[PDB]
């Protein structure tokens, strides 16, 4: 069930743990182990995390090495736990789960998902494994992933990107898009319908539709014509504003994209994990321009547009509610006249 | 005035502390402040210091987020501490001076620099705080920075760049700029006439003058010519001489930012913080050239020229003092049968 | 012989250790010597080693700065210990062997090579180094590089490449190419043929002849066919195939390169040492595509061509072994109906 | 306003947190808490616990300071939380359980017991505080501690002993004595009878009843005929066999307490912890007589002649359940001819 | 030649900083100093300071070893910093003052007491030294101990008492008993009459008068009678009251050690450091009696009653100001009919 030596074992021989029998010389010092190799000692890992060095180390090999939902998703849907899996938080460095079902002597709280304590937790399932879907039509609390139809279950399509190994991807080798399925109480729910974030980052940003590619292409006024966004306020929303102290708008990761390559930037990601909203202090190293919380959210920029035109103008400033990640996110609408002043989501 | 879930709150809600009501749960471990953030623990901190860990946080946490002189300029003008604010030294991951001032319970010498004991330090006083003028006006030892004219006080024009949350900028949306003045047992110093290096970086760097462009784009023999530099060793001094095993010259950053972008070599710098001359170990990795101390200043190549066309070159060495950043840094000049053999700053 | 603050006086003024007086205020927190520089503390070294910090500092700052043999060819030539100096690793950021030899008096064995206690280890000896090579002659155990001939003695031309610093270079203003003379109990050992790693990088990969310029210019179909390597499995093997849920071959370093330009991949690198055979988990951003434990080495493609073409290809699995980097590397041969599967290196 | 330097604000000036408002400047290095002092650092609480320094830093200083049941019974009972208190382990220098309710932001997994978080969970109830006795009567799992009667319940009356601050005392100033009632899935539970530890130890060892005053004060062959104790291998099992290169027998506290007052021993303490038995390595100084595993119950004398005189010695060896500290104690019994050779208890 | 390896020479051929020529190989791990003795690490120094390791092994190397006087005169006097040597302060093991001059390069602000920075600080002179009289005369501000007169100089006589490495004791072979001299702002200041705390520990308690060794023998009655203390409230103050769950009382160190040798009690140090008056955390093991702030001052029971004796007992309560330890001490004074109730000091 438990031996440091044999963990280790796997992590030199296998990449990770892989069930094999044998073990390895293993040293621990204040919070990274080490393992002998002819004579000297090598760092197989630093524990980042708030676990002993030991049970961190484990959990991390023990990691799930399929594409995974990313934590932001399993956040937003309420999971608690994982069934039989460790699902590794690459934003964090760090479980994404406080506790294991059936994984490590020192986290679990039970060896299968039917025990008693599992019940009011909400526990991930994965259809991959075999019996996991009976798993889930038993458990009184879960989400279960899918890679086709469950019978007698209306799925919710997920996002088509997942995380495998930290890296998020739109699978072509393998298969990203998940349906998913959730029971509260005993009952399935039906899941809403939602918008899903890109989980693109600011330095290999591509594209993912035409209207993105004329984004980045076109400049500031010949895009705005062409898509009639006129009175939107995307000249500060989007593209951002660094004539004055305070950064105004870039609230969406496409408009940071498109800055970045012209002109280079600080962005300081003062809560580091993984969230459907982001909050970003920024500098700008061209102007001098900052702001200690700059909102940002990348979402596919012809859906942030059938959002913004999809609202009331017509008054000063609301609350606005968005299903995004399956979760309800909060953005605030300014408005004057009856256009648009800024629009940015709220991390909560 | 203290309270460690405090500066946390702040930190998760407002990018830096601002002064507002709330609390979060907190978790220090070794040298890093966690926040629980719905059930995990996030990092907000890594204590860099040599402070204790809950106390560097709220020095980092109560940083100065406008635009501040460079700490090299304040250490050269002998800032002892800085009044009601804290000058974070991005080189060092610390605060640039060891006490503050009405900032931290653990760290304060005193709430007001007013108090006796600030008397004999030079305060750093910011004239675009409410007040600071005219407590600089009534102490004893003291620098302060004005955007503008201070009546009675003739001005000292500081360097052009200054740093704004780490990113050293000449501002276009905010003025970096500023008047410099010093007090020295309660008389107004005149300020010396001063070079000011330059701050740019490896790797971005960007020419700001006609004869900095020229020296990136021309070949070094039309370079040369050009400008008339026959004599002054400039192939030794500024392009640096990769064909012996110890590499010869290569002291301006602008010689070593045009070999990156051709050829790309190491440099480890072995005192890491700001200072107007910096020592780095060099290798290049193209010829293997290397040396252990290659002194490197950021000095305008317009301004080097000046300095080095206004030296006497009649004996074989000597030392020659340039005011630069308000100090008096020496050169060793080399000279051989009436030109220069090289001409490099001292490290001291 | 010791003294800590005379050690980062050296690290200060020199830039490692250059034997000069004098003496520096040093501070010790956890694993980080810091200095003090005008009143704050400047880090010095942070102990990345399982040996005590201050240990550790005195090691790094006796380091080897001349061009020396990379560790994996010590390693593989047996090399326990070094005569008067450290072999510094830069792949884990720590000495090479655990002791020394009139080095560190934490450390140190012997003070001479000559000392009983050092003749059944194998002691690396420096030619360059006034009377190394007649130790070396009165050794009985050891390894000696030399530039040139030593009278009496045949020598085996090493790689090209060398460490200068921790960058591994083919030297221009240096040499880096080493003649190497082996004993074992006394007696001369003749060094087998062998071919040798390249020690690139990926993303500043160079080519270093030829067929490595076609196979980086051309297509995959037209460099196949200008070397007829039709049933190779070169499409496999060194091109890798990215269409299943296991990444396919991609054995070559080169193969890894020319995919890096057009694709980034992560690559876990989870045993960090130096080693002729490197593994590692690889993850292709791309396609999803990845593989635990991908082998990899850097030979000369022309040399990788030569081998794979000597083999005998009529059973289905079975090891070859090929002399590299002076060790025996096991390589695993896949074939089928005469022609070649796979062909991978072995880390043993 | 909870904070950092508000707990050591309540620690510096009411000797732990007392919810007085104010603040003291904190430092936190090497896993201690320090505070300023005029001008210097003055260590104020040294982490020995798992959790976070500032975590365990607050815990302590929330400390139950009234008597409160050992931790050993409250193990013994399945006690896994406690309402609104922190019971701190003086034997581990830790909190007893890993969580709490309504204590600490950080370890808080609810600030009421009545959260449907806590129903699986068995929850230390505190009649001396209002409204904790209806709190158990709402808890699904829950063991209870009160002065007095509570209407409709049927008591167990607990040991004469409880902590105070870390001091196992029997109160004379303060009550130490409870009646104890437990809840499990929602049915309140009858507490067996049992026998109690009486949680002496070594150097100020006590007899509480003539028969221990006697064993003390007699000599091994004059006890063991007035209280007509042959054949119970008294001389193996409560005074020792050193005689041998493993120690023999050694079982009982006060036979420990009588040896040590005579010659002194080694007892390492190799799983630091309250709990009803205790096994130690013993090394005796006089003789090198050792044990890697020596079982140490300290029940009254009383007791444990009550014990192995009711047992039947016709078998050679069997497994012998004793009720002791409300938990089930497993004691080997080996007998030979219809008397005893050894009779230890198992941990 | 300063240097770690140098400092370790010393402390392991000398047992101190000696000034002598000679290095060691020194291991630093868990901030602690090791050093290699024969192939295995022996440690000689584990560092409790909030100092890094290194220089708190050196000032710890560099401690005054002559007699000193005790931390909490000097902190009463107003001590900042001390001249060319450390005053190591075994309460807390740690410098007693955070910077030093002419001792340590990485605390030191100065080489010597006359330069600027050391003006406004309260520095630290040892008549003992050559040349230190001078650098008082010298110095804005300081402190100056001395064994005999200097010309011109008003002294203030100091306890009898001396701290010789953490041993605080009355010296027969060396002298314990200094003069002081106080300087403000250039000004030497006259020190203030005061009682001095005699600074004896519970275990090895030792009286030292007449009415402590009747106070000690005697009944809690007899003793009262003889000394004519009737209305002062001995019973609670000195005496203590254990009868109710509230602690009452016991103030003096005396009445502590008088208790302790009948029984027991715990005494958390909740503050620990050196000072005039200690705050305890106490719970008595044998009733179960607890105090969460027992102030306790250790004055020569003769200077208590006399203190005690000329108070006014016609006001419910008032603050009453005593001179002790060069510090001026704030009592409680609650009276009740013109006759004691309770008497005790602040901290
Ligand atoms: O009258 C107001 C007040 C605030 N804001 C907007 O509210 C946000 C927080 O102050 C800012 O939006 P930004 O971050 O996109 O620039 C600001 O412009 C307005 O638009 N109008
Ligand atoms: O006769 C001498 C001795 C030294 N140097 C110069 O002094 C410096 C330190 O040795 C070197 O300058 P560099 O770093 O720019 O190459 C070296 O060339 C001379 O020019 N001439
Ligand atoms: O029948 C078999 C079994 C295994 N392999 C090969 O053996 C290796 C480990 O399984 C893989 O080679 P690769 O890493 O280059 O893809 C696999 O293709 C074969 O070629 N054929
Ligand atoms: O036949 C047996 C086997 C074991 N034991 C007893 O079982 C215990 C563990 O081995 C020992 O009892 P002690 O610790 O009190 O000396 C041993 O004497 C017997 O008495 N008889
Ligand atoms: O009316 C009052 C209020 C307080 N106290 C006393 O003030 C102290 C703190 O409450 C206690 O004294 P003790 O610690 O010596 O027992 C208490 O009895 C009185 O005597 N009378
Ligand atoms: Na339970
Ligand atoms: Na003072």
């Amino acid at each position: 069930n438990m031996s440091l030596e044999n963990v280790a074992f796997n992590v030199v021989n296998k990449g990770h743990f892989d069930g094999q029998q044998g073990e390895v010389p293993v040293s621990i010092i204040n919070n990274t182990v080490y393992t002998k190799v002819d004579g000297v000692d090598v760092e197989l890992f630093e524990n980042k995390t708030t676990l002993p060095v030991n049970v961190a180390f484990e959990l991390w090999a023990k990691r799930n090495i399929k594409p995974v939902p990313e934590v932001k998703i399993l956040n937003n849907l309420g999971v608690d736990i994982a069934a039989n899996t460790v699902i590794w938080d690459y934003k964090r460095d760090a479980p994404a789960h406080i506790s294991t079902i059936g994984v490590c002597s020192m986290t679990d709280i039970a060896k299968k998902p039917t025990e008693t304590i599992c019940a009011p937790l909400t526990v991930f399932f994965d259809g991959r494994v075999d019996g996991q879907v009976d798993l889930f039509r038993n458990a009184r609390n879960g989400v279960l992933i899918t890679e086709g139809s469950v019978k007698g279950l209306q799925p919710s399509v997920g996002p088509k990107q997942a995380s495998l190994n930290g890296v998020t991807l739109i699978g072509e080798a393998v298969k990203t898009q998940f349906n998913y399925y959730k029971k509260v109480d005993g009952v399935v729910q039906q899941l809403p319908e939602t918008y899903f974030t890109q989980s693109r980052n600011l330095q290999e940003f591509k594209p993912r539709s035409q209207m993105e590619i004329d984004f980045l292409e076109l400049a500031m006024d010949e895009f705005i014509e062409r898509y009639k966004l006129e009175g939107y306020a995307f000249e500060h929303i989007v593209y951002g504003d660094f004539s004055h102290s305070q950064l105004g708008g870039l609230h969406l990761l496409i408009g940071l994209a498109k800055r970045f390559k012209e002109s280079p930037f600080e962005l300081e990601d003062f809560i580091p994990m993984d969230s459907t909203v982001k909050n970003y202090f920024i500098t700008d190293a061209q102007t001098g321009s900052s702001k200690c919380v700059c909102s940002v959210i990348d979402l596919l920029l012809d859906d942030f547009v059938e959002i913004i035109k999809s609202q009331d103008l017509s008054v000063v400033s609301k609350v606005v509610k968005v299903t995004i990640d399956y979760t309800e996110i909060s953005f605030m609408l300014w408005c004057k006249d009856g256009h648009v002043e800024t629009f940015y989501p709220k991390l909560q």
